């Protein structure tokens, strides 16, 4: 593998939740160890599972991984780090300012952005400690900071300006500006740091990666490698029609890699039978080769009961929000109700369903513009740039799009309104303090659906979203598990072994996460036409 040749002291892996960053990290950690290299593995995942995969406990201290000499691990809890980053700001004014104030400020430091800043604070600590390179040849992280987080800490304005929004965490950095600059310097030095983009052979995921690559490159990380994981081996597309549909779809994308990623050194890893759980299984990865859950139609029949309501589909990026939102809207309309679908991405398209397409790009720009008259007013040029970078945050689009959607939320009364994306609980809370919070919290009026995948990480990320939404008083009405192989028509041995891997995930969702659940299958054909869109739903036998 190219990504394993001549690794510098710092190696970071980046990619969406569940692409296999941690798995690949662990795998590489061993590979390097057995070549006689001293390796430090840094787990940075919310609820780390690296200790488990290595059958031991790890902690905020460097410990040896007895099951593989030459290797050691260290866990950096992001949640714990964020908690203490917030406390480091709030505790000092606790008791000097009123409670409702300390309360608001605390919320201002409970979003994804604070977590990102705090993680960067730990990364910097590691990156700026030479001694480590005295004890190790390689320090591997299973996640990487985003371009946004890097831009923010490299702005002159972040140090010389103050703003009357997610800039709150910035006053939490206690290290000198020089260390943050040193870190960024190390991340941009191809001699010290290699960035590995992890993706899948899915037209869509590649689009996101190509994007991350440009952002990180412009910033300075030009030592990048592409690792396409979970690829389906042709020696499987034989016999079973499903596997065949897939294998092509990938060979298709694989062959049409977005332009930007083309010039990137690339390696592909194979879809494995069982989800790794040991040195043996992990090592394999680097080589060269039905549940009792109702159909989506069942969820829709119960959403149809009231004959009206706001249907909001939520979840992480790529889990299929827009597709579930179109399937539901299409089904509701064919059941005879006036349905108004709202999307934030170009799709397509009886006269019972009307579709509103909003362009997040222009919505975001109207919003950014609006905030630059309000706040930018007395800021100096350096500060305006800090403000424009904060408005480059994930939630800026999130907020802007939600305000565009709100334009129609009014009709949730006469009919059904289906949306394919929503702001986080934290963001809803922020907007509330400044906007139909009451409507959203009402269980009769709104029905929030959480879309996720039958995989370990996507379920955890979804659980966390629900937890956040719950702090805002919104309780998801049901969960939709997408791309399921269990409920899939397949004679393909690997896909069957794969479908069997999903069971505990799907079981978790029904037993511990959702009031209601829907199981959708891996279509094996892009649900582009309302034809295949109607196929996702399945069927619900009428009863009394
Ligand atoms: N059940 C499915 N079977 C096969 N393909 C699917 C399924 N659900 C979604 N997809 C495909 O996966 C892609 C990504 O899902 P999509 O519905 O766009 O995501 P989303 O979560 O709205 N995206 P984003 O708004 O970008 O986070 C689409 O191109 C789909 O056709
Ligand atoms: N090529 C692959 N084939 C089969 N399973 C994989 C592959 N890559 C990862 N997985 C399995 O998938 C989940 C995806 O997870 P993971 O590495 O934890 O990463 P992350 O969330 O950091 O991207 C795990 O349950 C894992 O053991
Ligand atoms: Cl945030
Ligand atoms: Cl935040
Ligand atoms: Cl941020
Ligand atoms: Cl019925
Ligand atoms: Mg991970
Ligand atoms: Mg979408």
């Amino acid at each position: 593998m190219q990504f394993l040749q001549n690794i510098p002291p710092y190696l970071f892996f980046t990619g969406k939740g569940g692409v296999g960053k941690t798995s690949i990290s662990c795998a590489t950690a061993i590979r390097l160890a057995e070549q006689g290299k001293r390796v430090l593995l840094v787990s940075t995942d919310p609820a780390s599972n690296v200790g488990q995969v290595f059958s031991q406990t790890i902690g905020n201290t460097i410990q040896a991984i007895a099951s593989v000499p030459g290797l050691s691990a260290l866990e950096i809890d992001p949640q714990a780090a964020a908690q203490q980053y917030r406390a480091r700001i709030v505790d000092p004014i606790k008791g000097v300012l009123p409670d409702d104030v300390v309360s608001s400020i605390n919320e201002q430091l409970s979003g994804a952005c604070t977590t990102e800043i705090a993680a960067f604070d730990e990364f910097t600590g590691l990156l700026t400690d030479a001694s480590l390179l005295t004890r190790f040849d390689h320090i591997i992280f299973d996640t990487a900071p985003t371009g946004h987080t890097i831009r923010l800490l490299q702005l002159p304005g972040a140090w010389s300006s103050f703003i009357d929004s997610c800039l709150g965490p910035m006053a939490g950095l206690e290290k000198q500006r020089e260390q943050y600059a040193y870190a960024v310097e190390a991340l941009s030095d191809p001699k010290r740091t290699r960035l590995v983009l992890v993706a899948r052979l899915q037209k869509s995921t590649l689009q996101e990666v190509a994007r991350t690559h440009l952002e990180l490159a412009a910033i300075g990380l030009k030592n990048q490698y592409l690792v396409i994981n979970g690829v389906l081996p042709k020696t499987e597309a034989a016999n079973d029609t499903l596997a065949a549909a897939i294998w092509e779809r990938e060979q298709e994308a694989l062959a049409n890699l977005p332009a930007d990623l083309a010039g990137l050194p690339t390696d592909t890893l194979f879809l494995q039978p069982v989800n790794m759980v040991g040195v043996s299984a992990l090592s394999r990865l680097l080589s060269t080769q039905r549940p009792d859950i109702p159909s989506l139609s069942a969820l829709v029949d119960d959403i149809a009961r009231n004959e009206h309501g706001l249907i909001m589909l939520m979840g992480k990026g790529g889990v299929g929000k827009t597709t579930m939102a179109a399937a539901i809207a299409v089904r509701l309309a064919d059941m005879g109700f006036d349905v108004h679908l709202t999307t934030s991405d170009p799709a397509a398209h009886l006269n019972n369903l009307q579709v509103s397409r909003i362009d997040p790009h222009e919505e975001t720009e109207r919003y950014r513009q609006h905030v630059l008259e309000t706040k930018g007013k007395e800021l100096d040029e350096a500060g305006k740039r800090l403000l424009e970078e904060d408005l480059r945050s994930p939630c800026t689009e999130e907020i802007a799009v939600f305000q565009a959607f709100s334009r129609v939320i009014r009709e949730a009364g006469k009919r059904f309104v289906v949306m394919d994306t929503a702001p986080t609980g934290h963001t809803l809370l922020l907007l509330d303090a400044t906007t139909p919070m009451m409507l959203l919290q009402d269980p009769e009026r709104t029905k929030v659906l959480l879309v996720t995948l039958p995989e370990t990480t996507p379920v955890l990320e979804a659980a966390n979203l629900q937890a956040d939404l719950e702090r805002a008083g919104i309780h998801p009405w049901g969960w939709i598990i997408n791309n399921s192989l269990s409920i899939a028509d397949t004679r393909s041995p690997l896909l069957r072994m794969r479908a069997q891997q999903e069971l505990p995930q799907i079981e978790s969702v029904k037993r511990q996460h959702a009031s209601r659940v829907a199981l959708v299958p891996v279509l094996a054909s892009e649900p582009t036409g309302i034809d295949k869109l109607k196929q996702l739903a399945g069927h619900h036998h009428h009863h009394h």
